[PDB]
């Protein structure tokens, strides 16, 4: 096929190898925390002390699986703070040095993250592994940047859809494999996928930013440092607005508006998506195995919609499809929030899947069309960073309201707040 097919193919297979490696360990995390608690790990005990303080503050009942999910949520949140910190820098660096050298630095970091975990099963090794993997998770935003390097709006909108399929397939099949593996072998499979991704990208990712299109600098002074690290400067896209041939006027307002909608969407969606672990236990007494089955079906529907519908939306129709998805999430979360049987829960999950499939891909696709050739890493790095900030705060704030106000209070209120990104877009 053309050179555009070849790059997206390499980006997709690389990213799927990456996401299998990460998601593989997620169904095992409950057992690994429980092991540390049971060995009296005094560092574990520190963090358990923090989760406890939080559990007391929000009024969360004392129960093994409620603790497991809350601890997994603090851990998930700390990790997203690392992704937020590093995504703009990694982007700006690649704008200046090319996509391939920075993609490869990031993958050596991810491979090293799994080398560490492989060697030691302590809470310390766990956090050391998460820290390194966290600061090296720019490979994700570099994938979106590489798609944004492509020539046509069509190339880009389909590229972002294909990345959507990677995340949906990765988050589906990874935990499936992990729970099928003997625990000893799991960190070895993560390593195999992470080393495979590194080697695959080394041999097959073509460069999509030529030397004569690159940003002259990463950051010259403290104001440029702050442009990559301040949540408000990342919302205002100040790093992009201060680059070579940047967007200005109406074009720069639009970029900011898509970013605010992106952040708000993911703040709300990531919160309800996390607290669905509370709702399916508390209301329907789902085992974590049954939560496995449910997220599996969600991921498969999402990959189908992403591959089949999201990927076929005519360039120019991204925004119309996002507005329709944000409206669909109002009934979707009302049905989940209030449903007292599996048919009603099921209907809300189906709408959840159709709507979530479209939003991240369609918005990335429109955002990717902004910035000059040497700013694609800074634009998509800034977008990923806003998502990371959103997935950092979303779970914690939804957990507070879920336990302080109850499932209905949280799911009704978050449902209402979806009209904020809907109206910001219209
Ligand atoms: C390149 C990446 C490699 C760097 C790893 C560095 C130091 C760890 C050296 C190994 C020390 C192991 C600590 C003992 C431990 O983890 O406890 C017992 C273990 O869990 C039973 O499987
Ligand atoms: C380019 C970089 C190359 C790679 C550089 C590697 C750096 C990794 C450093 C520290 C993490 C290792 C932590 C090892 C944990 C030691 C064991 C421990 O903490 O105690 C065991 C626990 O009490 C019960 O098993």
């Amino acid at each position: 096929q053309p050179p555009e097919r070849r790059v997206v193919t390499v980006v997709f297979l690389g990213l799927l190898l990456d996401l299998l490696a990460f998601t593989l360990l997620l169904p095992l995390l409950p057992g690994l925390l429980e092991s540390h608690g049971r060995a009296h790990d005094p560092l574990y005990g520190s963090w358990q002390g923090g989760v406890d303080w939080f559990a007391t503050a929000i009024g969360m009942p004392v129960e093994k699986r409620y603790n497991s999910v809350l601890f997994g949520g603090l851990i998930g949140s700390a990790f997203s703070v690392l992704q937020f910190l590093c995504a703009p820098l990694t982007g700006a660096t690649s704008d200046c040095l090319g996509r391939r050298p920075v993609m490869l630095l990031c993958l050596m970091g991810v491979a090293t993250s799994y080398a560490v975990w492989a060697t030691s099963r302590s809470f310390a090794a766990f956090l050391a592994s998460r820290l390194i993997g966290g600061i090296s998770k720019g490979n994700v935003s570099l994938s979106t940047a590489i798609v944004a390097d492509l020539g046509s709006p069509l190339a880009r909108s389909q590229g972002m859809a294909v990345i959507g399929v990677a995340f949906s397939l990765g988050f589906t099949l990874g935990p499936m494999l992990g729970a099928s593996l003997p625990l000893e072998m799991a960190p070895w499979f993560a390593l195999l996928f992470a080393a495979s991704d590194l080697l695959f990208i080394f041999c097959f990712l073509p460069e999509t930013l030529p030397l004569e299109k690159r940003a002259p600098s990463i950051a010259l002074g403290f104001r440029d440092a702050a442009d990559l690290l301040s949540p408000l400067a990342l919302l205002r896209f100040s790093a992009v607005a201060r680059g070579q041939d940047p967007p200005s006027g109406d074009r720069l307002s639009s970029l900011r508006r898509l970013g605010l909608v992106y952040f708000l969407y993911l703040f709300l969606f990531s919160g309800l998506e996390y607290t669905l672990s509370f709702l399916t236990h508390q209301r329907f007494q789902f085992s974590s195995l049954q939560q496995g089955k449910m997220f599996f079906l969600i991921g498969l529907t999402m990959a189908t919609i992403q591959g089949a519908y999201a990927r076929r939306i005519h360039p120019g129709g991204e925004v119309a499809a996002v507005k329709r998805a944000l409206l669909l999430l109002v009934p979707a979360f009302l049905l989940i929030g209030w449903g007292r049987s599996l048919p009603v829960l099921g209907l809300g999950l189906l709408l959840y899947s159709f709507a979530a499939a479209v939003v991240v891909p369609c918005l990335s696709s429109v955002v990717a069309g902004y910035g000059s050739p040497g700013q694609k890493g800074t634009v998509m790095g800034t977008l990923r960073s806003l998502g990371a900030l959103a997935r950092a705060a979303g779970p914690l704030v939804a957990a507070s309201v879920y336990w302080l106000a109850g499932a209905q209070a949280c799911f009704t209120t978050w449902s209402g707040l979806f009209l904020l990104p809907f109206f910001l877009l219209q």
